[PDB]
């Protein structure tokens, strides 16, 4: 069921943060969940401070937005802004202070494998327009594991590499001419990756998008709106297809339509 992004809906609040900690954070859902997780299996983190290791996991939906976490995993290292990633049972996350993304086992709570993001700026040199350390963004689509990024060659203009989730391997890589430092967020669906325009607006919209299938780049013009005004992360869920994202202590989803 791919295609083209054509539609986003309103936001859902799912959650809400109680402390300044959740001020900004990311939460996730395994699009390809493996034993002992199921697709209902919901992982949260807060990621203000300098010292971001605890990352809050629900068994069900209904724990994940009305209850405690089943369990509390503390990261080997201090994780870096919103860009993390769950995919097929592991964590990719952002080493604080680097480039370099590590592949967390979260049934087994190991380090699998790490990589330095070749030539990737990082801590405050290609973030997204907001700022927080976002320089790095894992993602996922129909397709697998990418990683979205900038490099001084790039001239701060968004890089995305497909990766390959087992080593993190470079597969392959595009470059756009879209300034990533100009956009709130970005995503990718069906190959294609979008950007959106405010991260505080209620009148924002999906502004550009680039096809690594044809090396096309586009202009959008597709309502979006934070409610909350402060969308520190906006990421596709590619099972559920939907955004997920985390607004201003909120933790929301919009669904979407394809072509
Ligand atoms: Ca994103
Ligand atoms: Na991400």
């Amino acid at each position: 069921g791919c295609g083209e992004l054509v539609w986003v809906g309103e936001p859902l609040t799912l959650r809400t943060a109680e402390t300044i900690t959740g001020k900004y954070g990311v939460w996730m859902r395994d699009p390809k969940p493996t034993y002992p997780y199921t697709q209902e299996t919901t992982w949260r983190i807060d990621t203000v401070g300098t010292d971001v290791r605890q990352v809050f996991e629900y068994d069900l939906i209904s724990q994940f937005m009305q209850g405690y976490p089943s369990k509390v995993h503390i990261l080997p290292r201090p994780l870096e802004s919103t860009g993390a990633v769950v995919y097929s049972g592991s964590l990719y996350f952002q080493g604080a202070e680097s480039r370099t993304v590590i592949r967390y086992e979260l049934n087994t709570e190991t380090v699998k494998a790490e990589k330095e993001i070749p030539g990737a700026g990082y801590h405050g040199q290609f973030p997204y327009s907001w700022g927080g350390y976002t320089d790095i963004d894992l993602a996922v689509d129909e397709a697998g594991l990418w990683v979205i990024y900038s490099t001084d060659d790039a001239k701060g203009a968004i890089v995305l590499s497909k990766l390959n989730p087992e080593n993190l391997e470079l597969e392959q890589t595009w470059e756009t001419n879209i300034r990533k430092q100009s956009v709130a967020n970005a995503f990718i669906i069906c190959g294609t990756l979008y950007t959106v325009s405010s991260y505080t607006s209620a009148d924002a919209t999906v502004n550009f998008a680039y096809d690594t299938g044809t090396g096309i780049s586009k202009t959008l013009t597709i309502p979006f709106k934070n409610r909350y005004k402060y969308s520190s992360m906006i990421d596709y869920n590619p099972l559920e297809k939907k955004l997920f994202a985390w607004d201003n202590l909120n933790m929301v989803t919009y669904d979407i339509k394809l072509s």
